[PDB]
């Protein structure tokens, strides 16, 4: 009863707060408006020159898909940052704590969600408007093709689980309300917060998937899963500050990945 109204509130945070669901998604992936395929230079382009769609100075091909990559993850924390004030609790943390739960959380919440727009050849881009192709951000030049490339296999093996939105809200929710962040005051509060999300998934699984055994273990297993998947893409971005040493890195990426890991 408790649990049930506050899944519901999660749930509702989330479908305020984040304009693609995977309703929309797997709606869109399964033909029911058709996506721009960008799947090579030219029609890269051709999602540039209207159809599809700000930036740092262009520079290259492979640059410019990177760009627009952090341009759609800082997109995606504003709507994290706003989803977690709606989490019961969270607010009430001391701003550089919220700001510590979102640092160490918000690229675990955003690898979970990005399954949602994902299938085994590409993933959406531009709400949906386009689909870039795996292989193309494969050929794109070193370091930049090695980016996305894991996040694929993570967001195949995660997809076979078919959660829902409404599981998902509760997912996050417990991705970003963890006590063992790294500077985190008040860490008794968050693990507080954590157990009634946790609790809250345990009986939204139950209820919306009567028939999945295993499922809630699982869950916590992805969540491992998503931190290491983390702490090696963080080490990725970090070398590539390193080594192209002249492309942008977003300042919000930039606070997000200093000293990581
Ligand atoms: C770069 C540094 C960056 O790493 C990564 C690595 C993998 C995935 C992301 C986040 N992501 C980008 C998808 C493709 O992004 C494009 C965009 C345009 C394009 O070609 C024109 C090719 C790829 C995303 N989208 C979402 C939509 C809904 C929900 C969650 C979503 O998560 C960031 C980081 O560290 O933040
Ligand atoms: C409060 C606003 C936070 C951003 C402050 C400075 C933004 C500097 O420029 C940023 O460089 C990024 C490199 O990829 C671009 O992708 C961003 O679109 C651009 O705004």
């Amino acid at each position: 009863a408790d649990l049930k109204a506050f899944s519901k509130h999660i749930y509702n945070a989330y479908l305020k707060n984040f304009n693609m669901t995977k309703k929309k998604a797997r709606s869109i992936l399964t033909g029911k408006t058709a996506p721009f395929v960008i799947h090579d230079i030219e029609t890269l382009w051709q999602a540039e020159k209207g159809l599809v769609w700000g930036l740092p100075p262009y520079k290259e091909i492979s640059v410019h898909v990177f760009y627009r990559c952090q341009c759609t993850t800082v997109e995606t924390v504003r709507e994290l940052t706003e989803f977690a004030k709606s989490i019961p609790s969270f607010s009430s943390l001391f701003l550089n704590d919220q700001v510590t739960l979102l640092k160490y959380g918000v690229h675990e919440a955003i690898f979970a969600m990005l399954a949602s727009i994902v299938n085994k050849d590409g993933l959406l881009v531009a709400n949906g408007s386009g689909f870039v192709t795996r292989e193309f951000l494969r050929s794109l030049r070193k370091p930049f093709s090695d980016i996305i490339e894991p996040k694929f296999e993570f967001a195949v093996k995660f997809n076979a689980l078919e959660l829902d939105d409404s599981d998902l809200a509760l997912f996050i929710a417990a991705i970003i309300l963890c006590g063992d962040r790294p500077g985190l005051m008040n860490v008794p509060r968050v693990e507080a917060i954590q157990d009634t999300i946790l609790r809250a998934l345990e009986f939204h699984l139950q209820a919306n998937h009567p028939d999945a055994q295993y499922l809630f273990p699982k869950l916590l297993q992805k969540m491992a899963d998503l931190r290491q998947l983390v702490t090696e893409h963080a080490q990725m971005m970090q070398r590539i500050k390193k080594t192209e040493t002249e492309t942008s890195l977003h300042p919000l990426l930039q606070e997000i990945y200093k000293d990581m890991y």
